[PDB]
């Protein structure tokens, strides 16, 4: 359900834009080129730009929810809290008012995974559609995200959060990570079980493409 099926007109609009001998803008509300857009074509690794678009979409379509772009985690891990100290303020809310915070993570510029800070359930989750199991990078992500919550909250929350590895549907190929993160973000945003399938994942490409072309961020 959560990932709708496009009608013929809407899908043909995606087709035509993908075949597009291309320009600059498809959107600018985050600047998206047709080149970035083409990353939503089948068999293609999704770039940071597209993931940023989806995170923004989720924010706009989900009350009490912050969904940072992929650069948040880079700055946090490389510069610590001090490197990301204004990011929440730019969201026009305070951490104590939130339900959840989504953090897409691009490990080694190749491997897309997801961090979910659930302030109501008091958990920090690591979600990976290419999971080997708990490893050093996942442990560091969880550590860093807790450190964030501890700092951002002026040391009022986070210290007692459960640091977990969240099972999710696993991908059948080596390039759909970006998409699985989007889906985990959507499903998580709806408090739905992570029980989507690979067929759902294919629809997601067309969905996000549609959202871009319809200027879904108004």
């Amino acid at each position: 359900s959560l990932v709708p099926e496009l009608n013929e007109k809407d899908d043909d609009q995606v087709q035509k834009a993908l075949a597009s001998r291309e320009n600059t803008q498809l959107m600018n509300r985050i600047e998206i080129t047709v080149r970035d857009f083409k990353t939503l074509a089948p068999r293609r690794w999704l770039n940071d730009t597209i993931i940023e678009f989806f995170m923004k979409y989720i924010e706009k379509s989900t009350p009490n929810t912050v969904a940072f772009n992929s650069f948040f985690y880079t700055n946090l891990s490389e510069r610590g809290y001090q490197g990301v100290r204004r990011w929440m303020k730019r969201k026009k809310t305070q951490i104590d008012k939130l339900d959840k915070i989504f953090t897409p993570i691009n490990l080694n510029q190749s491997h897309w995974a997801l961090g979910i800070i659930d302030l109501k359930k008091k958990t920090i989750g690591y979600v990976d559609s290419l999971s080997n199991g708990p490893n050093a990078m996942s442990f560091a992500i969880l550590t860093d995200l807790q450190k964030y919550v501890m700092e951002e909250s002026k040391h009022t929350i986070g210290e007692d959060f459960d640091l977990i590895h969240l099972d999710c549907p696993q991908q059948p190929n080596g390039y759909d990570c970006g998409i699985y993160v989007c889906m985990n973000t959507l499903y998580g945003s709806a408090d739905a079980p992570l029980d989507f399938d690979y067929k759902d994942a294919i629809r997601m490409r067309r969905f996000i493409a549609h959202l871009i072309l319809t200027d879904a961020l108004k």
